[PDB]
Order: structure tokens, then C-alpha cells, then sequence
């Protein structure tokens, strides 16, 4: 048995695993990383723990009645367990039986999910490459985290804008006066990265707090962001940062303050929402006061800061909570519309940014070259790669086959999918309005699922075959989205456990079945295509004058970091603020689109041709308003999604054993709550149980329930059944921001709380199915 040390990587960083007698007993922070994650401990914990996959196992009504199985008991744990041979033999015929039968469509193979980092074991990449010599699949477009954001961008400043690189860090602490966070919370969002992190943000923020720049946070909680910097806070009554910006874009406009010679040679369109914003068009001219009796927020206070902003060098630093919310197109295309009457878009420090809250946005990038990896069959964010609907209409399909939907100006039919398989993801966590998915589930003949965890979603499925974690196996990866800070050999750490399976050997193993196991491997083995990635990143850094080691002496030491040339002084529009003729925007106009002619002609009530403030569905304190709480349904602190909650980490934060629940004072006596209760939290479209915590960090009115909670119903076949957990999403709705983007209104949430009186629950979601130990 092994004994030693070994470095390798993960969404959380780089570290070194100590290995004792064959087993990993620690897991130490990389030294040079600036500000390590306290969750490190609990990815440990992760391939450990007791709900850790062990064997492949079918569920008993599958098993027994194939497509006449009753599909009401998915998820009750009767599983029985076979032998890798027996699943796999059926994989494949259930593959080939619907890509036969229904042909393409019929299988639905966008698995959105943030996986693990690796440029070999991409599991749903490996999926869709298999699925592609099956016969075809049906995929998804776009994402959870900015699929409004990513698709009203493009119209307003030509290109996505969200997955872009920052103006760098140090070029903020030298020339920026005010900086603000609207809907941001850098320190929590930024101890993870897509590929692996590097940190960067914490050294940036620290940089901004030694030179006494004056910070602003806009968000409902007080967060550790406001408390790093003891930050001015504004707390606005979720979903109104729209009525606040208009509020300010008034203020702006009757003092005669903006900036007329940036709107005259840079923007189109500003005459055309003149008229709105000063009432012509709806008889209500949008002032401060009237952004107060909506928001909440003093009206005296945002015209303060509509001064401040335009006297000082401000960088208005947005996060993305704000468009996960109906009608979520609004908001940034309001703030850059704001952004653009201060006029400092292009000045080193001044503008906005969308990224500096995810993965190292604004971190100084290098200049070493590009790490490419396996493929499914043929160059931006790799998840962004009628075959394809917009990734939340995933329920919206399944009970509307054939319907006609919009999206970005052109209609499209809903497929109609009998079969699905997900690889590392959770849409039983991550998907909104789960009562309606539940039920929407049962118009699948087959669901197949590969993960390490027994989570809510492997509970669910049909065929679950356990894979393997990182720490099991070799791969590439990365360090830095948009830093490139080098390139890790993340390397095998211990033996797969149980019988465990790389998710890269399972689908061999099914394209073998398939009649296409060359075609799947191309003849290579894990460290051939490992090797043959590292090849060709040298090949391309050696022509751009970056020198690297040979393959061999590169895995010998384990990673290869590149030299920053110019790149600590990149600052984003530059360019277009210096000659806006020789360099253009990407729209129409050439200019930032403050109308937009494109959409005015698509005719959507729900996404206007220029920003405007719409009631949503539900809001807090909205007219007619049935539920007196708004959910700040955000990202967890001590989890990525749902990733890490079956671990020791739980012990630190769960309430009574249920996820956490903030809740103000007020808001807790008034319901004759107390601290450490446990509470049932509901609304028309669920019911679920957490514990409470009592706090003046979250404002009155607002709750806070992070999403990622492990779903666990106490009848998988009584309708509306209560979570026993606290998975936030058996509360929310499940509707598009608009006909625009179709994108998720995950935090578009309202509900009550009472202290749970009924009988007592016992928790069954982080132990094993009872066959599956
Ligand atoms: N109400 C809501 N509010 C929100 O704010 C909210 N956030 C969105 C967003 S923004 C996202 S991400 O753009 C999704 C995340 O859902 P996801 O399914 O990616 O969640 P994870 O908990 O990270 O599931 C990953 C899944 O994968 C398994 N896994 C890891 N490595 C492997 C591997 O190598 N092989 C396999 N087979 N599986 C692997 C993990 O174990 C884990 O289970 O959430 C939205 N929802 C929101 N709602
Ligand atoms: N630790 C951690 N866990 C994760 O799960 C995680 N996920 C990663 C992913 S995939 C993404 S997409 C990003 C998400 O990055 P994103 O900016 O979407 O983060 P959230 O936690 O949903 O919201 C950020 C802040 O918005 C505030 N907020 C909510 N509603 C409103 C509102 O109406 N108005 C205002 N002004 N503020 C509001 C919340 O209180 C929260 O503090 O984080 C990334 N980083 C992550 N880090
Ligand atoms: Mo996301």
C-alpha cells in the first residue's frame, strides 16, 4: 500500500493529497495560492463519504417492466444491483432502442452540469460524443448563470460580454474612486473556477481596500463583501434594481449631469427612451421618489449616488442574481445604459464589468497558449458549444412535444424526447419547480445516470453507474479562465473505489456495444490523449515564442505557469472610446444600443426594444402579492451547487440536520419563531422544511435559502409531498425571463414561514439506498 504525496486540482484549487497505506488523509493548500477555499476538506470528504456510489445498480420496476414500468415510484430507493456487464449490455440496447425507434430527437443529451475540471474526463462532453455516433441527440443552449445576460449582450454591445476578460485588477487600485458591487458578492463567488482558480480576485480586493477607495454594495444581505471592505450598503427590495437605476438615470437627467458628449458620439437610441424615463409615454415619470415607493430605497440616497457616480471614476461591478429573475434582460441592460450617461466607459477604472465575481475575472492574463481537449466528434466556454433548446425549457419540452417556442427572434418546435442522460450534473437540485418536474419526468420511457454522489438526481434514475472522481484517475487541466495562469497534471491520487468506473470507460464500453469502439477511443489511452493535448499546447507556445518542457519532464514537476506581458494593463473598450470609427462595436450601429431596432421588430411583450420596468410575476410587497417573503435563493457559501452537501462540512452549517435559513428579527417574532427552530417554508407551488438562524445581516422581508440542497421528498408518490431537507427549488417557479432569452427565473421567489409543529421527520438523503451498501 502506497504512502506519499501527490499535487492535482479541482473547481476549489490546487492542492497536495497526503497518501497513507493507500488512502488520502489530507489535502493541504497549494502554496502559492493567494486565498484557498474552506471547502477543500470536504472534496476529501467526498469520495469517502457515506453517500459515495459503489456499485451500478437498476431500478427494480425498470428492471422488471422496461417502457410499462410505473414511473410515479422514481426515486423511493428500490434499486437492484447488477454487474457492469448486465448494465452495460442494457445502456446500450436502450440507446440504440429509442435512436431506432424515434430516431435523434428522441434523445436528449444537454446534461448541463458543472462536472469536474479535466481536459480528458469531460463527462458530458464523453457523453455527446458517444450520443453522436449513436444517431444523433438532442443538446441545450445556454446556461443557468446568465442566460438572460448572455443573449440581450450581444444586441447592446455586440458581443456576450459576460465570459469576457475585465480591466485588470491593478488597473483599478491605481485609477478608481468608487467602486461598486450591484448584486455581487466577490468573496463568496470566487473560491471556485470552471477550470481550475487561481484566486485571483482576493489579492485584487485587498489591493482596492489598502488604497481607501470608497466602497458601495447594493444587495438585500449583508454579505462578507460588505464586511471586508465595511462598504456603504444599500439594500434594495429584490427585483427592483431596475426602478433604482431609472431612478438615478432621472436624477441624472433633470440636473443636468450626464455625459451628452458620450451619448452623442458612442450610444444610439437615447432619444428613444428619453420620452420613457421622463414620463411622456405612461403618464409616470420615473424620479427618484417614484424608484423609492417601488425599491424601497430613500429617494434622497439615490440621487446621492447618481451625483457620486458621475464625479468620481466609478466601475459598476454587477453580478448575475439580478438577471435569474423575470424579465431578466432588464437589468444589465440597464446598467450599462446608466454606465453610458456617466460616460466613462473606455477610462482606465471607470465603466463596467460582469465578471469580476467568477473565476479570476479581471486577474492579469499571460501569454502562453491555449489547452484544448477531447471533443465529441469536430472555441468560446466549452457548455455553450429542433436539436436545441434553450437549457431551462428542459420541462417545458417534455409536456409540450411538438409546441412551437421563441427564442432570440426566431420560433422552433419542441422535440419530442423519450429518453435522458445526465453525467455529471443535478437537475433534480438544479432545475426550478420541481413538484411540476417530478411529475413531468414520467413522460420518459428511460433515465440514465453516471455520478459519484447518491444524489437526488442518481435517486431518480432508472440506470445509475457509479464513475469515478478526479482524485481516481490522470487528466490536464487549466489554471485560470481568463488569467491562464499555467497548466496542472492533475494526477491519480488513489485506486478507484469500489467498482467505481471512469466515466471515459463507461462510454467506450456502450460505443463498443454500439459497433463503434475505435471511432469512440481513436486507439489512444488515457495518458496517449492526455500527452497528445500537451503536445499540441507546446506546439502553439512554441511558435509564439513561450518556452515548455517536454511532456515527461512537465508531469515530472507537475505544472507549467506563463509570463504576464502586457496584460496587467489591459482595459476593457479602450479601443472603441479611443476611434469608434476604426473600431466598432459589433452591433447594427456600430455603437452601444441604448434602442435597439432588431428587437423592436421581433414584437415581444416581455422584452421591449429599449429598458424598461415591468411588474414581474411575483415580487415582495408587489400589488396583490400573495406571499410576504422574497427567497434570496443565491449560491451556497460552503458548497459549489449541491456539490460537498453529503459531506463532513454539513456538520458546520445544517440546523437541526436541515439546510440553513436567514431570517431577520422582525420577521422571526412576528411568526413566533426562535432561533434553531425548524420551519416549514411553502407557497402554491411547494412545501419544504428548514432550520432557522436568526440575523440582522438579511433585510426585513427577505429570507435566504441558498440554492443546492439535497431534495428529500418524504413520499416520492404523494403530489406536492414536503422536502425534508430544504431544497429551495420546490418553491420557485419554472418560467422564461422573456420570449428573448427563455433564460431561468430561479430567484423569482416568494413564500411564508411558520415554526413546523408536525410530526417528526427523519432525514434519509445522506445515507445510501438501502441495497445500493
Ligand atoms: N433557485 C436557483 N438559484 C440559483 O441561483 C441557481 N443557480 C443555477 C446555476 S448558475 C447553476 S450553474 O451556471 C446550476 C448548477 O447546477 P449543477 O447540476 O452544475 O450542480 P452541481 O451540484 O455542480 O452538479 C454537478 C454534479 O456532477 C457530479 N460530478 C462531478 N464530477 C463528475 C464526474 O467526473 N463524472 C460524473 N458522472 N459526475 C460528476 C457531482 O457529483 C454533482 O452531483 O444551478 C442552477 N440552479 C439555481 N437555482
Ligand atoms: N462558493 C460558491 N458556490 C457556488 O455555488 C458558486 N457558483 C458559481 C456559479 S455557476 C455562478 S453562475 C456564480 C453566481 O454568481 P451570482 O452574482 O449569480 O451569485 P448569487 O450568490 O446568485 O447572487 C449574488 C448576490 O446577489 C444578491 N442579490 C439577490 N437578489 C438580488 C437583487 O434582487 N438585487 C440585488 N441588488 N442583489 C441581489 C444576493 O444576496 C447575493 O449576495 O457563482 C459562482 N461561484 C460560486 N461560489
Ligand atoms: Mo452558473
Amino acid at each position: 500500500l502506497a504512502n506519499g504525496t501527490v499535487m492535482s486540482g479541482s473547481h476549489w484549487g490546487v492542492f497536495t493529497a497526503t497518501v497513507e497505506n493507500g488512502r488520502a488523509t489530507a489535502f493541504t493548500p497549494w502554496e502559492k495560492d493567494p486565498h484557498p477555499s474552506p471547502m477543500l476538506a470536504g472534496v476529501l470528504d467526498s469520495i469517502y463519504s457515506p453517500t459515495r456510489i459503489k456499485y451500478p445498480m437498476v431500478r427494480r420496476e425498470f428492471l422488471e417492466k422496461g417502457v410499462n414500468a410505473d414511473r410515479s415510484t422514481r426515486g423511493n430507493g428500490d434499486f437492484v444491483r447488477v454487474s457492469w456487464d448486465q448494465a452495460l449490455d442494457l445502456v446500450a440496447a436502450e440507446v440504440k432502442r429509442v435512436e431506432e425507434t424515434y430516431g435523434p430527437s428522441g434523445v436528449f443529451g444537454g446534461s448541463y452540469g458543472w462536472k469536474s475540471p479535466g481536459r480528458l474526463h469531460n463527462c458530458t462532453t464523453l457523453l455527446r460524443r458517444m450520443l453522436t455516433l449513436a444517431g444523433g441527440y438532442v443538446n441545450g443552449a445556454g446556461d443557468y448563470s446568465t442566460g438572460a445576460a448572455q443573449v440581450i449582450m450581444p444586441h447592446v454591445v455586440g458581443t456576450l460580454e459576460v465570459y469576457e476578460q475585465q480591466t485588470a485588477w491593478p488597473v483599478l487600485a491605481e485609477n478608481t474612486e468608487v467602486m461598486v458591487f450591484w448584486a455581487a458578492d466577490p468573496i463568496k463567488t470566487s473560491q471556485i473556477g470552471w477550470v481550475i482558480p487561481e484566486h485571483g480576485a482576493y489579492p485584487g480586493l485587498e489591493a482596492l481596500k489598502a488604497k481607501g477607495t470608497k466602497v458601495i454594495v447594493i444587495d438585500p444581505v449583508r454579505t462578507k463583501t460588505v464586511e471586508f471592505f465595511g462598504a456603504e450598503h444599500i439594500t434594495p427590495k429584490p427585483q427592483t434594481d431596475v426602478a433604482i437605476m431609472l431612478g438615478m438615470a432621472h436624477t441624472l437627467v433633470a440636473e443636468d449631469l450626464y455625459d451628452k458628449d458620450f451619448i452623442a458620439n458612442y450610444t444610439s437610441g437615447f432619444d428613444k427612451f428619453l420620452p420613457y424615463l421622463d414620463g411622456e409615454t405612461d403618464s409616470t415619470p420615473k424620479t427618484a421618489e417614484w424608484a423609492e415607493g417601488i425599491s424601497g430605497v430613500p429617494a434622497e440616497t439615490i440621487k446621492e449616488l447618481a451625483r457620486l457616480f458621475e464625479s468620481k471614476r466609478t466601475m459598476l461591478a454587477a453580478g448575475w442574481s439580478m438577471q435569474r429573475m423575470h424579465h431578466g434582460e432588464q437589468a444589465h441592460w440597464m446598467l450599462v445604459t446608466l454606465a453610458s450617461m456617466l460616460g466613462q466607459i473606455g477610462l482606465p477604472g471607470g465603466g463596467f464589468g460582469l465578471s469580476y465575481h467568477y473565476s479570476g475575472g479581471g486577474t492579469p492574463s499571460t501569454s502562453g497558449p491555449a489547452l484544448a481537449g477531447i471533443t465529441d466528434g469536430g472555441k468560446g466556454p466549452e457548455w455553450l458549444a429542433a436539436s436545441v433548446i434553450p437549457v431551462a425549457r428542459v420541462v417545458d419540452m417534455l409536456e409540450n412535444p411538438g409546441a412551437e417556442f421563441d427564442f432570440n427572434g426566431t420560433r422552433s418546435k419542441f422535440p419530442d424526447v423519450k429518453m435522458a442522460y445526465w453525467v455529471g450534473g443535478n437537475p433534480f437540485v438544479h432545475h426550478q419547480d420541481r413538484n411540476r418536474m417530478v411529475k413531468a419526468w414520467e413522460k420518459l420511457e428511460t433515465f440514465v445516470v453516471h455520478d459519484f454522489q447518491w444524489t437526488p438526481t442518481a435517486r431518480h434514475a432508472d440506470i445509475v453507474l457509479p464513475a469515478t472522481t478526479s482524485y481516481e484517475r490522470n487528466d490536464i487541466e487549466t489554471i485560470g479562465d481568463y488569467s491562464n495562469t499555467g497548466i496542472l497534471a492533475m494526477k491519480k491520487i488513489v485506486e478507484p473505489l469500489y467498482e467505481a468506473r471512469s466515466d471515459y470507460d463507461i462510454f467506450a464500453a456502450v460505443a463498443e456495444r454500439l459497433g463503434k469502439g475505435a471511432e469512440f477511443t481513436e486507439g489512444k489511452d488515457e495518458m496517449g490523449w492526455i500527452k497528445s493535448f500537451y503536445d499540441d499546447a507546446a506546439k502553439q507556445g512554441k511558435a509564439a515564442g513561450v518556452q515548455m518542457p517536454a511532456f515527461d519532464a512537465f508531469w515530472a514537476e507537475g505544472i507549467v505557469e506563463f509570463p504576464v506581458t502586457d496584460g496587467a494593463d489591459f482595459v476593457r473598450y479602450a479601443s472603441f472610446r479611443e476611434d469608434p470609427l476604426l473600431n466598432p462595436l459589433g452591433t447594427p450601429t456600430g455603437l452601444i444600443e441604448i434602442y435597439s431596432k432588431n428587437i423592436e421588430k421581433m414584437g415581444y411583450d416581455d422584452c421591449p426594444a429599449h429598458p424598461t420596468w415591468m411588474e414581474p410575476l411575483e415580487r415582495l410587497d408587489g400589488p396583490g402579492a400573495k406571499y410576504p417573503l422574497h427567497i434570496a435563493a443565491s449560491h451556497p457559501f460552503n458548497r459549489l451547487h449541491s456539490q460537498l452537501n453529503g459531506t463532513v462540512l454539513r456538520e458546520g452549517y445544517a440546523v437541526q440536520g436541515h439546510e440553513p435559513c436567514l431570517m431577520h428579527p422582525d420577521d422571526a417574532a412576528a411568526r413566533g419563531i426562535a432561533d434553531g427552530d425548524v420551519v416549514r417554508v411553502h407557497n402554491d407551488r411547494g412545501q419544504i422544511l428548514t432550520g432557522v438562524k436568526v440575523t440582522d445581516a438579511v433585510m426585513k422581508g427577505v429570507i435566504q435559502i441558498y440554492e443546492g440542497g439535497w431534495y428529500d421528498p418524504s413520499d416520492v408518490t404523494e403530489p406536492g409531498t414536503l422536502d425534508k431537507y430544504g431544497d429551495v427549488n420546490v418553491l420557485s417557479a419554472d418560467i422564461g425571463t422573456s420570449k428573448l432569452a427563455q433564460g431561468n427565473c430561479g430567484q423569482t421567489v416568494l413564500a411564508e414561514v411558520e415554526k413546523y409543529t408536525g410530526p417528526a421527520v427523519t432525514l434519509t438523503g445522506f445515507v445510501a439506498p438501502k441495497a445500493a451498501e
